[PDB]
């Protein structure tokens, strides 16, 4: 039993929710909070922009730091940092950006980051300003996932999209 509230199940290990993935993490406090990085950890918009607002900049500043020490991600790479004010931990992962010409074949490696992970939150992989379909994205990550996972999608169309075409 965890203290994720109001969440569809998907399947025997994926569940879904229309939810600001800022607000779920500050009320549940979860051991694990997935952020939508890029390489650089730049975290300028999106769901990485609004995580790091979330913790008044910290996250970037530890970001920066871990860069200059290790160098850039792989795209399907990810890295556990802090959570701050928001988890335990955050784990960065890359998922690809189409619009920057990445291979969406990726987003699976992507997803795998996922299971050395017993519960997280998290967004859906590469979509939003990343470029991907996002039905295409929960598909890879009900066949990838085998942790439990909460998906928080912020945009209530899209979530009554992806629940009603779930397969
Ligand atoms: C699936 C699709 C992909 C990318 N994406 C975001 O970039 C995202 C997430 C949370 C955000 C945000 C932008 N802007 C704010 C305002 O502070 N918040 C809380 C999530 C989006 C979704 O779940 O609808």
């Amino acid at each position: 039993v965890n203290s994720f509230s109001g969440y569809l199940k998907l399947t025997d290990n994926v569940y879904i929710k229309n939810a600001d993935i800022v607000e779920e993490a500050k009320k549940v406090k979860p051991t694990v909070v997935v952020n939508a990085a890029n390489v650089y950890l730049k975290h300028g918009g999106g769901v990485a922009g609004a995580l790091n607002k979330a913790t008044n900049n910290a996250m970037q500043v530890e970001s920066d730091d871990y860069i200059a020490t290790n160098g850039p991600l792989k795209v399907g790479g990810s890295c556990v940092l802090s959570g701050h004010n928001l988890a335990k931990h955050c784990l960065h992962v890359v998922g690809p950006n189409v619009n920057k010409g990445e291979d969406i074949q990726l987003l699976k490696s992507a997803y795998e980051n996922f299971n050395q992970h017993e519960v997280l939150l998290a967004p859906l992989l590469s979509a939003g300003i990343f470029g991907a379909d996002p039905i295409h994205s929960l598909r890879v990550c009900v066949d990838t996932v085998r942790t439990n996972v909460y998906l928080a999608v912020f945009d209530k169309n899209l979530y009554d999209k992806l629940v009603s075409s779930f397969l």
